[PDB]
């Protein structure tokens, strides 16, 4: 509108988002998205819902102009940004279980309110000057890194989907390289199994393309592939990249887990 004045663009993909003045309030940044149906109607309806609740944990929207702008509250930075400009040896250990407890309780406000992020990653995890964790970029119907194991093989798209995403982010802050960096579902399914080892025939989704013989791979030690994480974190991040949805664990239960006493 003649309210905001867009300066530079932060992000496009799947209309695009720019970084824009707040005229009317003191010229602070803001996150302009221009999207380009009663579907669409009601995913707007379900944000300006969620953020009525103003949850410390995702972005704040500060308005909706009447194809379609969204107006965001502004992070300077992304949780990728964080990790590369992050002084070695990494991230310290209690930046990465407090970022986590805040990535948790942001994903699990979504989930009482039967939201389902769909694409979590480290693009659209925002990291806040104070060093605040906000999820953007969901509630709105390229890297395949951070999808979960039934998305890949297309039989469930439940709220799991996004603790397989965690547990895929929770290592990174550790290595500050993706853990599982394929270049195909089918690849990419490849590379996870290598890690996690054949689920039990039974934790194989009945009746999709790829069956569990299209595979041929044991249990690697998880500590392998991720460094200094301690015993707890290990147990969590395996409860959280359990082959298996229903066996996964959950952002409410993840929140209670003994690695964030
Ligand atoms: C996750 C992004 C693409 C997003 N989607 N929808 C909305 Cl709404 C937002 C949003 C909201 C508030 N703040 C920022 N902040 C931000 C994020 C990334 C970047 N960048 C720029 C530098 N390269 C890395 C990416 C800059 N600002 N983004």
């Amino acid at each position: 509108d003649q309210q905001y004045e867009c300066v530079a663009e932060i992000g496009e993909g799947a209309g695009k988002v720019f970084k824009a003045r707040d005229l009317k309030n003191g010229g602070r940044f803001v996150a302009l998205k221009r999207v380009r149906p009663l579907s669409t109607i009601r995913e707007v309806a379900v944000l300006r819902h969620l953020e009525t609740f103003e949850h410390p944990n995702v972005v704040r929207l500060f308005d909706v102009c009447t194809k379609l702008t969204l107006v965001f509250e502004h992070v300077d930075q992304d949780l990728t940004t964080y990790l590369d400009k992050v002084p070695e040896p990494g991230v310290p250990t209690e930046t990465i279980k407090d970022m986590m407890f805040q990535l948790l309780r942001g994903l699990d406000f979504l989930h009482s309110h039967r939201v389902v992020h769909r694409d979590l990653k480290p693009q659209n995890i925002l990291v806040t000057s104070s060093g605040q964790i906000k999820l953007a970029d969901f509630g709105l119907a390229v890297t395949l890194w951070y999808r979960a194991p039934e998305v890949l093989l297309q039989s469930s798209y439940a709220t799991p989907v996004d603790l397989w995403s965690v547990g895929c982010i929770f290592a990174e802050m550790f290595r500050r390289k993706p853990l599982f960096r394929g270049s195909s579902d089918v690849d990419q399914l490849g590379k996870i199994l290598d890690v996690i080892g054949l689920p039990g025939e039974e934790d194989w989704p009945r009746d999709v393309a790829l069956p569990r013989q299209a595979f041929h791979k044991s249990a690697q030690p998880i500590e392998k592939f991720v460094t200094d994480i301690d015993e707890l974190g290990k147990d969590l991040l395996l409860k959280c990249l359990t082959f298996n949805p229903a066996k996964r664990i959950s952002a409410y239960s993840a929140l209670s887990h003994p690695y964030f006493q």
